[PDB]
């Protein structure tokens, strides 16, 4: 019934050691993530370090990744901007390059620039008017913006392209419950995020998709498959086995988790963030790899 | 002693009602602000709605304004970006177009992405390494980032281009006092902002420059002139006369103040912000103009 | 129509230099504030350093101040607490001690403990059930809690004692406009706060009362009187003359403004806050007194 | 060398169906937590719903719990208050009633009242001067106050009783590493919190104690025992087994987790919070118990 479901991991942005885009590693990262079983990919999100790249780089990356994916899986392009017209233009460009969906935070800037509900509604309505592909509303702490379940459901019911949701604020499971109740069939994609840290609770609440980190979608996807098939005990057992790694990503190694794994595995040439984002503490990295090696993820045995 | 002192108002970004850049009104605003007596200008700051424009637009505005100013007054170009290399590249481009100085917030994104002191220091150090013009550190609530007076003084002493400071966090006067005490001659420009709302206290604290709104620099500049000449009572009397307008800008009409005054005066064609930023409440606008008309500001009698 | 209007300044809590309550100074501060023309008083609010005192001290101060006022002016007692039952009990105690009104923030704690709208409604509904005097809902940044104009108006319409509001979040004037419109005759008291810094805009918006600092209500009250009488230009003139002092209180000397002035004038024995609240920088204090002397407020010539 | 180490779970506050304190259930919860093997107990913290109780209730709970513990295990009494003198008085009273240690957040109030580093130092220095038992500094999001590792280490080196730390801000493991590096043997207790969600990473970083929720200390303590004995694989296996329950507590059922489990097990009479704190969603509670029953915790087979 929904056009999209399952696991849509966030593609990290691969830099060279000196900070320029490393497009050769970017393509390998994409190929690994498809081989790991991803149902689709999300690019230029926060786990992609989007705040560290330029508009020109955003376009190069969108072109490069969509062309390299070559229709194998659907791609969600994150297009957030404070300006309605800028977001609409980015979203139309992403559509013309082959995106299956765009994702946008509500408009915000920094710690203090926020937008009232009425204008947030207009923002998403005008982005929807400009495109013919679905919009995923991102509900995440980084925007510092409250998007209530009734407001989110109203957008799904009333705005043509608003149909998908990445719910990552605290209490996401019970918010997903309310979103589904109020939105009904207009909620095509009640999805969660935050590296799958709350995936078990969110599946109980009705989530049908998960936007995870890019390092081990092969570890997480069978949880969603087991859940959809009614194999709830198998889903729990898989969640339990992978939860220490999900937890280390969520709390310790963060955005850089996927790149540290891909570098250790020979998928990418450099795991560095763009300065000034702090590099991983060597103990945090060592502990990451120690947990990962217990689980034998594809990322450490793909390039070899 | 210092290379720059006095009033450096923020140039608003002028749009058509449609949201496109209005570069004709943009140049008229610049000419009015120079005619009002500004010692210099600051572009692409938060009162310029910089969060609502693209990289391409940033370059168009920088080139257009610097060319139109044509060396009549120094221009500070705001170049903030999370990425060190992006900020350095923007700052070099601003220099190449004729900027006297760049202003940069510390690296941040949204409500949740913050950078430790050690990496903030490296951020400014690397921007400094790239350019020949001075850096103004912006200390403002929008970044959600704490920059202590000891830390700011250390950057002034240890980083070649860090020499100017826009202090607009709460308690700016006593922060300016401590910055000057700890930094000495390395504090070339202890400046304030926030539309001049705390100008009197900040002058007592030793501020030598003020980054105000663009609607009435002619009202504010004689306060700084009087202060420098030791005419403290003339400064106070002028502050008292203009404080209700400063206060209405700070608390009621905000960013759109300068544009509402400029539109009423025929300086610019449209006072609208870029969507989704809310437009001015009609009563807020009417009360703004009522206060301004008590003060005979140049913006309402600029016959060019 | 309304039971209460005008200026209701916040009474500072007077401590000895040692930190103990100084009740002798507390009573003098109250007497000065009444002599300054206050239409009423508000006690135990944030400008009273309520976060620095104990429950026992709250009760001592409520009893002492209400007895000393002796019905001369109405007193709003601030009773905020996270717990509904504790707030309701404090409010009933305040009523029994002679309060004309209670003020309560929505329930909150610290930076992170917040309460959904539905339970905030139940909080105020249950406090209202316990008492027979009106409630003032405080809409202020300290709570970190969003109270929309429609929600506030719904509480006024549906909860018997909810009838007054202290609006001091950013954009208070236009929130007051919407609250007054949506709430209609249920909005008995649309008031502002924040030391009167936005008073002119808030009066344009329909505010009928102002909860200010306690140092110079005589400076501010004629703005409200002029406004009520239609003398809008006189109101502007008074606002303009006093705005540098209001601005210094709002941005520089803060909570300690009233006590610094009262100590300079000999009204109270000590201007000190309770530790760890920072003491005034000496230049901040000197600049405060320099502005104040120019305006000749009662506090410097009362004792 | 440290005086205290191991697992010190937070004791929930048990209310009756009426919202009054239920001291009979309170004592049973203490007995269960001791029977579960706790090395010590922490009372009146935020996981104890301390923001919902009165000063009188705080004193009754401190007396009741310390007397009931009867010296069986050491008790940390949380004494946070904005006022230095109030915190010091609470801490001295806790000491006189038998507390082994006090825990205090830095002084704060609400979303907006914060204290500069210099006055935070003075706050802890003066509390230390008042008492003869150690202080645990709580580094937690609820205070909205930044306490850098250099500042925490400085307090440990310069303030006699500051010796223990509950680090539960984001990135606690890296912060604990830096605190230990900078403070040396002045850091007697580098501990973590947040229900043990980051316990494995924090143990790698040098944590010697954990302040967890009160529902299943028996599940968590073997992780710390294995770590201290060098059985790092055993620690991982136990952490992995219990992490789904820790995670559900941390993200879904929160403060009420321990009370829901204790009520289900017959330890306490009522699991309600005080109004207006939201009650547990029925699905969240059912899912909590489903996970818990896979792990056979003592709380469901105690009474």
């Amino acid at each position: 019934t929904p056009r999209h479901r399952g696991i849509f991991p966030v593609v990290p942005t691969t830099f060279a050691d000196t900070g320029e885009l490393d497009l050769a590693s970017q393509k390998r990262a994409v190929d690994f993530m498809i081989d790991a079983g991803s149902d689709g990919l999300c690019i230029l999100a926060n786990f992609s370090e989007q705040f560290a790249i330029t508009d020109d780089e955003r376009d190069v990356l969108t072109r490069t990744i969509l062309e390299h994916v070559a229709g194998r899986v659907p791609v969600i392009v994150t297009t957030s901007h404070y300006s309605t017209q800028v977001c609409a233009a980015r979203s139309l460009r992403a559509q013309q390059l082959g995106a299956a969906m765009v994702m946008a935070m509500p408009p915000y800037h920094g710690a203090t620039f926020r937008v009232p509900e009425a204008q947030i509604f207009e923002f998403y309505a005008r982005v929807s008017d400009a495109i013919a592909i679905p919009i995923m509303v991102q509900d995440a702490p980084a925007s510092g913006t409250a998007l209530s379940a009734p407001f989110l459901a109203r957008m799904a019911r009333e705005i043509e392209q608003v149909a998908y949701f990445k719910i990552e604020t605290p209490g996401a499971a019970n918010k997903l419950r309310e979103l589904i109740r109020l939105g009904g069939d207009a909620i095509e994609g009640p999805w969660d995020g935050e590296e799958a840290i709350t995936l078990l609770a969110d599946l109980h609440a009705g989530a049908t998709g998960a936007m995870t980190g890019g390092g081990f979608p092969d570890g997480i996807r069978p949880i969603l498959e087991a859940w959809r098939e009614g194999r709830h005990d198998d889903a729990y057992a898989r969640y339990q086995a992978w939860l220490p790694l999900i937890n280390h990503e969520n709390r310790q190694s963060g955005i850089l988790t996927a790149k540290a794994l891909m570098r250790e595995g020979g998928v990418i040439a450099s795991e560095r963030p763009r300065h000034p984002m702090p590099e991983l503490h060597p103990d945090t990295r060592a502990e990451l790899l120690a947990i990962a090696r217990r689980l034998d993820p594809l990322v450490l045995r793909w390039a070899h």
